[PDB]
DNA sequence: TTTTGGCACGTTTC
DNA sequence: GAAACGTGCCAAAA
């Protein structure tokens, strides 16, 4: 576990839901920006998480 | 264009 | 026996 209990979990949806609701991010994009802060998390984990938290792809919620 | 998923390794605990 | 952590590679579909 490179990160904490959810240093990236409570971030993907926490930051995405706080940015552009009409413009959701993508596991890849979210992972990209997250790597710029200090989560250096792979899209593989970020993709699995967004699904674990309660989000299909942040794309459905927007539409 | 865009987004997502499977499997398993290593680790560890029950 | 199971689950989970993060990351390797591939693919799928629209």
């Amino acid at each position: 576990h490179m990160l904490t209990q959810g240093e990236l979990m409570k971030l993907i949806k926490e930051i995405v839901e706080n940015e552009d609701k009409r413009k959701p991010y993508s596991d890849q994009e979210i992972a990209n920006i997250l790597k710029e802060k200090g989560f250096k998390v792979a899209r593989r984990t970020v993709a699995k998480y967004r699904e674990m938290l309660g989000i299909p792809s942040s794309r459905e919620r927007r539409i």
